[PDB]
RNA sequence: AGGACUG
């Protein structure tokens, strides 16, 4: 009992496709977990060579959830790297295409604690680590911490739903990137 | 990390 979400929430980027992968075989594969609305494998215009990547659009985000839960994916004898897609409009933010397991979580003030985060974020995946940042040499809480999962996808899914309310607070949740966000 | 490079 949902409406269609906007496209960005239903779209998958598939990296590391084999050269013999086509739209029909990619579509065949991802149709196991949902109805495909669009499917495209990007080619060199001159050579018509596959660029080794593509995009599938599911009809609901739930189907993306299901397909991601089914990993790993072998399409044409090669394990592919599927990720929630990055909008054309955000493709050039620093660190846009970088896959990480570490979630940033700010906006939490001083009353928020590891158990609030665990309890809240448990429902997205297996957590490895939770660290609430206290001040170096004061122990004063700094308003933020880091959740690290065993997989990148809970992070991506979390950040895609950008609105999260935790311990009463509006939390800022982003990826925790080092200066790996340096690319031109 | 995008099809219309069909601007």
């Amino acid at each position: 009992r949902k409406k269609r979400e906007k496209e960005q929430f239903r779209k998958l980027f598939i990296g590391g496709l084999s050269f013999e992968t086509t739209e029909e075989s990619l579509r065949n594969y991802y149709e196991q977990w949902g109805k495909l609305t669009d499917c495209v494998v990007m080619r060199d215009p001159a050579s018509k060579r596959s660029r080794g990547f593509g995009f599938v659009t599911f009809s609901s985000m739930a189907e993306v959830d299901a397909a991601m839960a089914a990993r790993p994916h072998s399409i044409d004898g090669r394990v592919v790297e599927p990720k929630r897609a990055v909008a054309r409009e955000e493709s050039g933010k620093p660190g846009a295409h970088v896959t990480v397991k570490k979630l940033f979580v700010g906006g939490i003030k001083e009353d928020t604690e590891e158990h609030h985060l665990r309890d809240y974020f448990e429902e997205y995946g297996k957590i490895d680590t939770i660290e609430i940042i206290t001040d170096r040499q004061s122990g004063k809480k700094r308003g933020f911490g880091f959740v690290t999962f065993d997989d990148h996808d809970p992070v991506d899914k979390i950040v895609l739903q950008k609105y999260h309310t935790i311990n009463g607070h509006n939390a800022e949740v982003r990826k925790a990137l080092s200066r790996q966000e340096m690319q031109e």
